[PDB]
DNA sequence: CTGTTACGGCTCGAGCCGTAACAG
DNA sequence: CTGTTACGGCTCGAGCCGTAACAG
């Protein structure tokens, strides 16, 4: 029917919740990080409606009706293949060589498979089509001598329009190949052979440049692309295709953009909408809610505390529920409140000499130490290169040794001022199952001592070590302390259950039978950080890592969950807890990319707090953050702009925020002076 | 929008045709064989549905508007896997052993995936849940001796429900399961708790029994399975799953499927289209265009006299078109006159003594020979197994010294009656591109003769050898007398394109200089049937050949053409010819297993003119069809029923259709009193 | 001329945890 | 007591075409 009905769902952490999403409609989930939304949508609905479609060619829910086959858009990055380009993935390239083949002017008969790099008529002798012949130096890629990166036959670039042939016109950018595109002159004939690949020429270019990318080139291979931009170019072709009745998720599709680019976005969300499909958006953006036909709140908390849905219904009901958390913020009740007092600069600076890299143009930047540091800038202006591939790559080198070629920049003044570089990332902070946050914060060590200073460890004479699943001694010999067994069949992957002979407590007989205040090793590690936080309070030792932990948000995960099985915002909190319960130099640089991905506003508050926190302990913090909440709390804003591409790379404005906001041509002091 | 608008098509011998199919409606593709049906649908609409889902995890069309996910449903068996039973493929084994684990009573607590051999937890731990044991004997599959192929642990077949367990459950045939379960008593808390699951099971049961297979058991292997089951089977789960907006493609779904079950799936197909789907059932049933709400009638012939769209528009818009083909035959202007008079046997009788394969009531069963003979019943008799697995082996073993294992029979009497024993089907007849049907015929040694018989042949000195591309001497020695070349790029699968030095001419030179009749070999293998009909006229060796091929409807396919790109009618037609073209010496047996599958109403009284035409000529065909059409005009009739499975297996009535019709507990009589 | 049989030949090392030692 | 550094250890052969020879 005209409703996806779902009863019954149990999957990680939902309390047996019962929904009923409506269909062909702009719905947007939320709650806070670790809530559930995350798992109710893809590990129910995408995984039901992919299985159901591939079967034809398992989640724990007991019945979904009305499923649409569904198509996950989210920010995942693959090698690809050296054939995938741009405009082969956006499918610009075949409506590009039929128009060459069709109204192309020769400076055999012309062929629409004559101009394609994929078949053995056009593509070029020597780098079979590729375009770059890959060699081992005594694998440096480089460009091919004979065709000059054009991956094509000689002959087939005589073919030419408008003065320019197919390797030229895939070499523009999308913004000016539409504007080529759109005032090229033809005759009566050649408009009347030719309307339809036009159309569509247009019509895609205007989609690429309506989605916020209008900076790329048709050119740029898929494989060198962020996040964003491939999530943002599968958005521009999924809409591009025209598919109808297909139930589409998307995993914030605002990341990575600036604010002046949501009105176009959601647009664009809202004509893929019109043509006949459904949209999951999973968002957390004030404007995003406000564009929206209904809303599901999950919560109230997270982890075990969450799960449960705690409001429905469009974004005026949301507001008036009291007990729904997004409401509370989107009504104003609780709002982060701008400092009125800003840190200023001790005289300390980092100056970045001939910065070069990709598009900069060979600028230099100044950034203050000691101080809470934002940089802005419209998408693709160069921040991220100017960051990533320079600055912390050439600290990186300069103080951890790492061996790690930085970007074309000519020198840097301030190395002295700084001790070490550590960045913070999403990155996952373990690959196997031997690793959790009690080890990574440290504070397992000091839970071995404590257990090992008992009178019956005494007694028996046990080690430090022997409560430990990773030494031989203590840990179960059976599964050698992983806790689980493999189990192989005959024509199955082999699957893995829950070890017989220690029921997955991971530990022998004989460690259990020692006890601290009641309660064993596994007792200990199967406890959330809200209970250990009580249990420890007497020994300090360890209360100040717990509290730490518990700082961040993280009082409803437990001490034993495996580091394999954390998500992205989990291991970026368990890096920053780790990096409070440190002690302090006043010498530490922290470099952070965009860490709101996928935080709600309460989550941000208390990120801004923790920021905050650690910045004041004497050292320095700089961010990427495109999030307005953020910005307009930090101490010091570096402006790249004015533009994206080409266009951009050089600096717009500088100093406070305050400052910033005056500055008539900056979009980001646009929306700061409203924000302000 | 609500119309699938295809416009500039031209796969395979398409005429560059516009069509404008409408959403969410039955839609009924019409054509003769060879007309372009099958090209336009799989080729081009399930090719571009297909593929924009799958790329987001190539036609010869322009633009297709408004296309949902395509999912094609025919008559392909695959070996699958032993894990894959009736019931996991439908997907009832889940709630079974749902329904098992909640309201099981025995005879750690009673779980799902207990009763699972999917999972080690309930697998049985010898056979690991295959249920067979394969061993080589000095690979025999035997029961495994531990669950007596119950493939699951002892323990867990101790809960049983109505005295019955899961194994003695998945044991009965669908039918009286569903029975079983209707009349299950259960008190009031069990009605409560497992009101769902019982529910969903009497659906899906319900859907398989309307669907037409009432006789199939739930623990039957998937594998071992025919066509139309299996793609009755696909057609019940699609049903059952629910998907919503997505695009069905049917290919004859009234194959092998008895009269009196007609009415059933088509009340089956309009209920899966009433869930919000299309359905683009390619069909030739009479009753079917009566049912449909859009018929496109292709033609007017075949090959590349056909590929137009003739009539469009419902059943009696396509009766009033004069110039369609279908309209013709439904309005009764052109029909298949019953024979007046009907052979008489000459007193020589084939007799099988003992069948008991498979279903057979250890029965006898005598056969005329030298007449027309037919073999009818209800579906899942066993007269396909009767014919194939006993009569056809043991001719086979007893003229043609085949060493294949018959059926389960005692002997048979009458064998040196019958000389040879020929099976036509739709295989394909030759797997390699060096057999064309001018060679398979056997025209071409006639024509190579032909050839050779000329006077630059003679001056030349060439043999009959060198006007052939399967020798050295005569073929083009680059591309081997292939005619394509292999080309292999880096990351791409080779790819083949037409040889440069031949031009795909597959000869040499030297040999193209030769010239009978104004034309050289190429333009005789580059000819339709049609014209090499005209052209050899005067040669009466190769006339008879050319005729006996354009008799059997194939006037439209050149001699050139591949055996590899050969569809199963062309290959059919192809075999019949070559019968046909043989000397009859009035011992020979021809056995048919439907052999209207996918034959238009031309295509049925020209296959039947064809058969009448070789009992005539002295030999004896035996065929199993099920359209009325072929039935009313046999010479002798055997039914096998009353019913399917295990209540089947008898024998109804025998003799001439006049008498069976005369038979009051017969389906076959029943339906020939109507149609006669 | 026509059918049959047999033969010949062709293709299909890296990252993290735990521990010992040293220095502040 | 706390931080750092170094080291040890663990896991991820069949089927078809062409031809020579023989018999009707
Ligand atoms: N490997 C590359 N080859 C060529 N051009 C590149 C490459 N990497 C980046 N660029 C270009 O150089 C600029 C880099 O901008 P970058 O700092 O990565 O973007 P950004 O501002 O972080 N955008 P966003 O991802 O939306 O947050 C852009 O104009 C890119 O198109
Ligand atoms: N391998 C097998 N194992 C067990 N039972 C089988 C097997 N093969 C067939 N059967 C059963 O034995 C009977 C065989 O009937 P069969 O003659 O193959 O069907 P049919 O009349 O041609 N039906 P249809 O496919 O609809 O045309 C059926 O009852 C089958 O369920
Ligand atoms: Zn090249
Ligand atoms: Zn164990
Ligand atoms: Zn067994
Ligand atoms: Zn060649």
């Amino acid at each position: 029917k005209d409703y996806i009905v779902v009863k019954g769902a149990r999957e990680h952490n939902l309390k047996n919740i019962d929904v009923k999403i409506p269909r062909d409609k702009f719905v947007v989930i939320t709650g806070l990080s670790g809530s559930g939304k995350s798992s109710l949508a893809f590990d129910t609905i995408y995984a039901e409606g992919q299985r159901r479609y591939v079967e034809s060619l398992k989640p724990d829910v007991d019945y979904i009706d009305g499923l649409s086959p569904a198509i996950a858009i989210d920010q995942k990055t693959t090698s690809r293949n050296p054939r995938s380009t741009v405009g082969t993935v956006t499918e610009i390239y075949d409506y590009l060589r039929l128009l060459f083949a069709r109204i192309g002017t020769p400076h055999e008969e012309i062929t629409p498979r004559m101009f394609s790099f994929n078949n053995p008529y056009g593509a070029c002798p020597e780098c079979t089509g590729l375009g770059s012949l890959m060699r081992i130096d005594p694998m440096s890629n480089i460009p091919c001598p004979v065709c000059k990166g054009a991956r094509l036959k000689k002959e087939s670039l005589a073919v030419t329009i408008g003065g320019k042939n197919i390797y030229e016109v895939c070499c523009l950018s999308i913004g000016e190949a539409k504007e080529f595109f759109a005032n090229l002159n033809l005759t009566e004939r050649q408009q009347l052979i030719a309307r339809q690949i036009l159309k569509e020429i247009n019509a895609r270019l205007g989609f690429l440049v309506d989605v916020g990318l209008d900076y790329l080139t048709l050119a740029r291979a898929a494989g060198t692309l962020s996040g964003g931009e491939a999530q943002r170019i599968r958005l521009a072709t999924q809409i591009g295709s025209g598919l109808m009745g297909v139930i589409y998720i998307l995993d914030e599709p605002s990341i990575g953009l600036h604010q002046r680019d949501n009105d176009r976005l959601l647009r664009s969300l809202k004509k893929l909408r019109d043509l006949g499909n459904t949209l999951l958006v999973v968002e957390h953006d004030e404007d995003t809610m406000y564009a929206s036909d209904y809303i599901i709140d999950l919560g109230p908390g997270a982890g075990s505390h969450g799960g449960q849905i705690v409001a429905e219904g469009t974004v005026e009901e949301i507001k008036q529920n009291p007990n729904s958390v997004t409401g509370e913020y989107l009504s104003g009740r609780k709002k982060i409140e701008v400092p009125k007092e800003r840190r200023k600069p001790n005289g300390k600076w980092l100056e970045i000499i001939g910065a070069r890299e990709n598009n900069l143009k060979n600028i230099n930047v100044r950034i203050p130490l000691g101080v809470f540091t934002c940089i802005t800038g419209v998408s693709g202006s160069g921040k991220s290169s100017l960051i990533n591939e320079i600055l912390y790559k050439r600290l990186a080198a300069e103080l951890n040794r790492a061996s790690v070629k930085p970007g074309e920049h000519d020198l840097i003044k301030g190395i002295e001022y700084l001790d070490k570089v550590i960045d913070i990332d999403q990155s996952p902070i373990g690959r196997t199952p031997r690793s959790n946050p009690a080890t990574y914060t440290g504070v397992f060590d000091f839970i071995r001592e404590i257990f090992a200073n008992t009178t019956e460890a005494k007694t028996r004479g046990y080690k430090a070590g022997r409560f430990s699943f990773n030494v031989k001694g203590g840990r179960c010999e059976a599964c050698a302390g992983d806790g689980i067994n493999k189990i192989e069949m005959h024509f199955l992957p082999d699957i893995y259950v829950p070890c017989e002979v220690c029921k997955g407590k991971r530990y022998n007989r004989e460690t259990l039978e020692v006890r601290y205040k009641g309660k064993n090793i596994a007792e200990v590690l199967d406890m959330t950080v809200e209970e250990a936080l009580e249990f420890f309070k007497n020994i300090p030792r360890i209360h100040k890592k717990i509290e730490t932990l518990y700082d961040v948000g993280l009082g409803y995960i437990k001490l034993g969950q495996s580091s394999t099985t954390l998500s992205g915002g989990e291991a970026q909190r368990v890096k920053l807890a780790t990096e409070l319960s440190r002690k302090s130099t006043g010498k530490t640089m922290y470099i952070l990319d965009e860490p709101t991905t996928g935080l709600h506003m309460a989550d941000v508050h208390r990120l801004v707090g923790i920021l905050h926190r650690l910045v004041e302990a004497g050292n320095s913090v700089v961010v990427i953050e495109h999030n307005l909440d953020v910005i307009k709390t930090a101490d010091y804003i570096i402006d790249l702009g004015p533009e994206g591409g080409s266009g951009g790379g050089l600096v717009v404005a500088e100093g406070t925020p305050e400052e910033v906001a005056k500055v008539e041509n900056s979009y980001t002091g646009q929306f700061l002076k409203k924000v302000l």
